[PDB]
């Protein structure tokens, strides 16, 4: 009998299961269509690996080992629910779902709890590492129920990504909590990539970099506190060279780049839960901006931009550095709203998530893999109700050290009319975090002026409302 | 009695005393009688005659056919199976008028469901608060042309009248009146951060103290500023306290949280995929606000240094670069206002004229400008206009004012001074009006990762590559 099931054969779960297969599990797979059940053991006899097929999900169900263990890694949709309602029809009591997919919070909070309506115990496991991570080592992040990880975590242990001894697996919390963690996943990620997009801009618009000097600096600065796996794929993006023509390929790419769906979820939680991630704003409004790029033709036509004729005595000097502690600055920053989104959303589910953990099992195999999540992990620890990661010691005084540099890296782009968004919101967000007084009074006041909504005062305690 | 209205509240209240100024005459209930006894109080204190009910059946029957009722009781469970229990009383050809601030999606059901009885349904937005009950409302009816045609006259006349032309437009089918609301005080929400960032620039960089900021308010109200937002923000900045020795304003608290209103329009901004930026910061600046003593915490860690200005640092005409810094976000909030507008009307077919409501704003409101009496002017020119600044009148104001918003941008960013609002309204131009954005880059790494296909610039067809 089997140890795990898998439905679903994309190219992510196919992957999934020569890695189970690899670390001494063997696994059973049903996909709705066969060519791909066909195409999976082919792989696995090639690798010297033994993976088994099944045609109905009836038989692989019945070739599991009590517990009886399921993994999904099916698109979003009904097609999840049809799966499930169909699984539980020969599931009994004690027996696991695994919902690998990145699925909706509420639907999953929705579904552990249908599905314990039968005593099958349920399992959200976020997965980031795409087919890579799947193959060799990813990320999970499973939540739900403590009694599914526990029978299931030696399977996840040794299928991610080792950093050190450290396995990238931990149980993240109840209910939809994996999700929920998967999800702020991609919001740091599409944060993370508009940053690096922006600080491209800056080096090529005013620096005048060519593509491959650009790689070279991406190249150096992965060697250091930013090394990450985003930043050194840009240095191999940049200097990547097309077929077609004699051109470098990312400059033959044309700039359209939609939200593909995760990443937009982690603005709506922020909007209605009342939390600001700024730096989020801008990666969600540069990729929406850049779908319509046939109305942006236009209103260049209009608005000519000017090249960027830099002054001649203004001093670059420590400029490409100024924007290595620009950059980092403002991944300080981007992380901490995500961190407060993720600590508040915590404690308003009642989930108690241990952020520690979350930025250890980061470390490795997910896109945003970075040396700097070891900082952030180690900064928990030290203080576990860390609320605003800034305001950790050595974190604080890298900001302190390093927030001029941001300042000059706005003011520089600012004057040539480059618009970097996620760079003005990550110093933008940091001045008003600190300030105890904002200019809100006048907007209190406004309000209380045509609706009546009183305000409270400096001195006093109650509401108070006035005839201007 | 020509008219019904059965959930009067604090608001319907000072409907009813327009209403009846003008030659008609109403029927009015209310869940508990202590609000429906004072407003036949005010009644005959103003000198009209008003009819008062305690239960809804002996109410519904006192009007001439086709019966019309009006609802204004606030959005929740009750409103919705009231609906069930108006259907009750109510036959074939009566108007049911929702008049509260409701989410539009909350709306769609009950159109349909109407629909469902041959009872046809108003999903209209009401502002002006009170004093637009009294004196002039800006009415935004949506659903039914039928429905419309019934009590069209009714609020032609007691709307705010510019002049003769009515404030009143049939805005579209469907819930289209109460999307019209919502994102007109989205508009309203990024006005005010934007007056609010011109103030402690103000304040903080030049120094002005609350008397100096509102006369140059109020002389920015007598020119191409001319709006509510401006012309009270002068009057609450000289406004003095007489419980200290300060100006009134300088002794609130300053935590003013969203109210729902302003954060319905950021939620259709994300889910659709229309970039609002300008409301993007203004939300923000609500949201930290209320993190009050976060925020002192970490100003004892981050202590600010006083903003000490350059001796030599050139500030003449300062004043008026913000003038028309100011003005060229304000041009900026309204494109993105109207173009998610414009998107949400064909995405929902609903064919808007945003030239008649640009209108429809130029009373009641609190965003009233003569501002968008030039917008109005612009989609009657071109009624196929995609960007607001895209047209003659706008881009001109854009292209003369621009350079004015660059140094405050960068004057505030050299003193540290937090503009969100005004970072994103430049931003936001920068890369609307740009043809080339950085997010090739980005289409390069989500194929170098997730295997994302990817268009090129010279082909056609979905490409993938091996890095
Ligand atoms: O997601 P994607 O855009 O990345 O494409 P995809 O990788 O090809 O889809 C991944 C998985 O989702 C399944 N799937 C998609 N739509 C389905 C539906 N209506 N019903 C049942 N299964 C469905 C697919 O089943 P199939 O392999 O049978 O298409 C596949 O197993
Ligand atoms: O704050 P605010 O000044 O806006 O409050 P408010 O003006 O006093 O309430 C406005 C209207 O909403 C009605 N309302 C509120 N909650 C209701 C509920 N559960 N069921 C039925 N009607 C309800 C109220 O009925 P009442 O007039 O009976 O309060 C009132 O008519």
């Amino acid at each position: 009998m089997c140890d795990i099931g898998l439905i679903g054969l994309a190219v992510m779960g196919q992957n999934l299961s020569l890695n189970i297969s690899s670390k001494g599990f063997k696994i059973g797979v049903y996909n709705r269509t066969y060519e791909r059940t066909e195409e999976t053991m082919k792989r696995a006899k090639e690798e010297n690996l033994v993976v088994y097929g099944y045609k109905t999900v009836e038989e692989l169900i019945n070739n599991l080992k009590k517990p009886r263990k399921v993994i999904l890694l099916i698109k979003a949709g009904p097609a999840v629910d049809e799966n499930i309602s169909n699984i539980l029809k020969h599931f009994e009591k004690g027996d696991i779902i695994i919902d690998g997919g990145n699925e909706w919070y509420i639907n999953s909070e929705r579904r552990i709890k249908l599905c314990k309506e039968k005593d099958v115990e349920y399992l959200a496991m976020g997965v980031s590492g795409g087919e890579a991570g799947a193959r060799y080592g990813c990320s999970f992040m499973p939540g739900g129920s403590k009694y599914a990880y526990d029978c299931v975590k030696e399977i996840l242990e040794k299928c991610s990504a080792q950093v050190g001894n450290s396995p990238c697996v931990t149980y993240i919390g109840p209910g939809s909590s994996g999700n929920y963690v998967k999800m702020v996943h991609n919001g740091i990620e599409y944060g993370d990539m508009q940053l690096i997009s922006e600080s491209y801009v800056i080096m090529k618009h005013i620096l005048k970099y060519d593509n491959q000097k650009l790689s070279e600096v991406f190249n150096k600065w992965n060697e250091g506190i930013l090394n990450s796996y985003l930043i050194e794929i840009t240095a191999n993006i940049l200097a990547k060279k097309d077929d077609l023509t004699n051109n470098y390929l990312v400059d033959m790419i044309l700039d359209i780049a939609g939200a593909k769906g995760t990443g937009k979820w982690t603005m709506l939680e922020a909007t209605e839960r009342g939390i600001p991630c700024p730096t989020m704003c801008a990666a969600l409004d540069a990729r929406n901006i850049s779908v319509f790029k046939e109305l942006r033709t236009k209103a260049e036509s209009n608005f000519n931009k000017d090249n960027i004729l830099i002054d001649p005595n203004e001093d670059l000097n420590d400029f490409e550095n100024d924007l290595l502690n620009a950059l980092y600055c403002c991944k300080i920053i981007s992380y901490t709203q995500g961190l407060f989104l993720l600590k508040q959303v915590s404690e308003e589910m009642n989930w108690k998530l241990n952020l520690g953990e979350i930025a250890r099992i980061w470390r490795g195999g997910c896109i945003i893999r970075a040396v700097f999540l070891d900082r952030i992990a180690n900064a928990y620890k030290n203080n576990e109700k860390l609320e605003l990661l800034f305001l950790d010691n050595e974190f604080s005084d890298d900001i302190k050290n390093k927030l001029p540099s941001l300042r000059k890296i706005v003011l520089m782009a600012t004057k040539y009319s480059i618009p970097i968004p996620a760079f003005s919101a990550s110093l933008a967000y940091f001045q008003m975090v600190t300030s105890q007084n904002l200019p809100l009074n006048l907007v209190q006041a406004q309000r209380d002026y045509f609706g009546s909504h009183t305000y409270r005062r400096t001195d006093r305690e109650g509401n108070y409302h006035t005839l201007w």
